[PDB]
């Protein structure tokens, strides 16, 4: 097969460019970002993706810039980077060569949908909890990934490993400097977002996480509607009529403006009769009007449903041990040190 | 079988009651504030179709009050109202008795995408111009449908008769009174709304008119993406970067905020081959990044476009002769009088 030979230079440590060669390049994905090819390393065998994205010669690429710093278990490892020229001449593409992950939650949750099954709760707690892991971690940079969904949720189904994945949205907030609102997919933006803040904070990653959580419990979105103005009446039918001060809360220009006076509805009434209350009173703390109220990535990791992970006797369904899931850093841990006391079980050290 | 008599108040007119008896009572829609029904006058034999939306004491409603004002060709006609009952007691409904429309847009667009072919150019023009004809009397009174886009787009198949309907985010916009930017479905969403612009005008309709159209020629939406920047990135494909005055324009908020520097695509290249020049010429004048440079409803209706609908022998596949075109009103006309001399052509009127 034909042979690529380039001159990347690796994702971490030291700017020390190297010989990669790779073959087998498939498309693997076509999007606003870009092109995304699957390609195999001639020199270990290994499986890879590769993103490749015009660059603008105007500044650094805010993405690269993000992954360079990022080393998590949970994430997408950015391997090597280059530069090339592609499809047009006289223009510049870098390239990202990044871990292969052959799923996406998007996709398992589809097969459960479709069989009109829903997911075992045992792999929507290792994949939510993984998720949370992932939060904890780039939280902690102050960067906020804003684009939180099924689509951008990898997952190996073997090791039920899951990685976090798509830098594109990823941004650094740092407080009193404006963000654009009009980040986040359909179905996931918190309500912030729907009202047009530009103030927003990291915990919009985590409202999106939160209906990451219904949506596998329920099999179907928890806010569908193709307006903003539809999806906010989905939220106001579970969530209840967000008060004058939920709404300063959110948006302080949406306060004048008057909503349908809904009910406060019973979280427990949503999901079917077998959901665990774990499960509907993590909903309840992650799906939450006032965006400080929201439990924080590292609360969420902690919280009683995630219990089973923290079981020494815990396996998953095809006989093998858990992935790597109490391996937190001190970078990991720092929003809240303590937690450390509920995260890491005694079994855990080795 | 079941036979339902009512005592409603007639949509336009003298406030004179009467006795209104319906059966055959079928859900034909479940949206965002209740349910549509599709009935059977009994002393017809008519067909209706009955919006079912919870009212609440505190206010009259918004819906009601723009449809009551209403009488055009273009749009669905609110034949009668009448309050009653549906849930757990103490709640009232009101009942918006309509006029049916067999087909939407939306479905027809769909039939034509799926046998991999392009609506007939003739119930482009035919489509189009009606849809820009109810714009031209909604936008007279100052009143904006917010919400533009196939499904809200009705037609009689064998008349080529078009009718806008849903006014449920229809609101009268007054300059210097500020607007929720959450309104208008995903792809059909002008550039302010995904600037968050609570300033925007009645030519919102416009640029939705605009990716109607385009959508009609591509068999596809021209503007996709699950996220606003995704839709932006889009749009900016096309139309190209907008200038730091286009920005100003939408909203002054992100003039700040830099975009990727991309050429002004050549709209030829945007369309099939076969695709009328007066086509892309009038998508070109309606998806415009600048408000105020967009055609207006009546312009559009004038365009070079709909040349072959003012022409004395057109006529429908089917042999029938085209609806009702020329019928123009003073208040129709009201934002441009001498505009008529175009829209009116010398075989009407004789
Ligand atoms: C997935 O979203 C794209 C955003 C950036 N992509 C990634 O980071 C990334 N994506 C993938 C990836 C791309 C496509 C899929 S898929 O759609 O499930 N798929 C299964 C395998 N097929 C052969 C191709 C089709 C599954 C994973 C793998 N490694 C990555 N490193
Ligand atoms: C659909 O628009 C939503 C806004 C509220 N609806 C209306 O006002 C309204 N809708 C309809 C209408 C509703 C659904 C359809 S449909 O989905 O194409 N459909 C075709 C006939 N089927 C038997 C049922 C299914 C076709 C027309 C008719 N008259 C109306 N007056």
């Amino acid at each position: 097969s034909k042979v690529t030979t380039v001159v990347a230079t690796p994702g971490q440590g030291p700017d020390r460019p190297q010989e990669v060669s790779y073959t087998d390049t498939k498309v693997i994905g076509n999007g606003s970002f870009g092109v995304v090819y699957q390609a195999k390393l001639c020199d270990s065998g290994e499986l890879v993706a590769i993103k490749k994205v015009l660059q603008d010669k105007r500044f650094k690429n805010r993405e690269l810039q993000i992954m360079r710093k990022l080393d998590h278990c949970n994430i997408v490892r950015l391997r090597y980077f280059f530069y090339s020229s592609g499809e047009k001449k006289d223009e510049v593409y870098l390239n990202l060569v990044l871990d292969y992950v052959p799923e996406t939650v998007y996709r398992v949750a589809r097969h459960y949908s479709r069989a009109k099954q829903t997911l075992p709760v045992i792999y929507v707690k290792l994949y939510m909890y993984q998720l949370f892991r992932s939060l904890a971690y780039i939280h902690s940079f102050g960067i906020c990934h804003r684009d939180i969904k099924p689509q951008n949720l990898l997952l190996d189904p073997d090791t039920a490993v899951l990685k976090l994945c798509d830098f594109g949205s990823a941004k650094q907030l740092v407080r009193g400097e404006p963000n654009v609102s009009y980040i986040c997919s359909r179905y996931y933006r918190a309500p912030e977002l729907i009202f047009g803040a530009t103030d927003y904070t990291s915990s919009i990653d985590v409202w999106s996480a939160g209906c990451v959580l219904a949506e596998l419990l329920l099999g179907q979105p928890i806010f569908p509607g193709d307006s903003g103005v539809d999806q906010l009446v989905e939220i106001i039918k579970v969530l209840g009529t967000p008060t004058r001060e939920q709404i300063r809360e959110m948006n302080p220009n949406y306060t004048e403006f008057k909503f349908p006076q809904i009910k406060a509805h019973p979280w427990t009434k949503v999901f079917r009769p077998r959901t665990p209350p774990e499960a509907i009173a993590l909903c309840s703390r992650l799906l939450e009007y006032t965006p400080t109220a929201r439990l924080t990535p590292l609360e969420a990791c902690a919280h009683s449903f995630f219990d089973e992970l923290r079981d020494p006797n815990v396996k998953l369904p095809n006989g093998r041990d858990t992935p790597a899931l109490f391996n937190f850093t001190t970078q990991e841990l720092s929003s809240n040190p303590p937690l450390a006391t509920i995260l890491i079980p005694p079994h855990a050290r080795i």
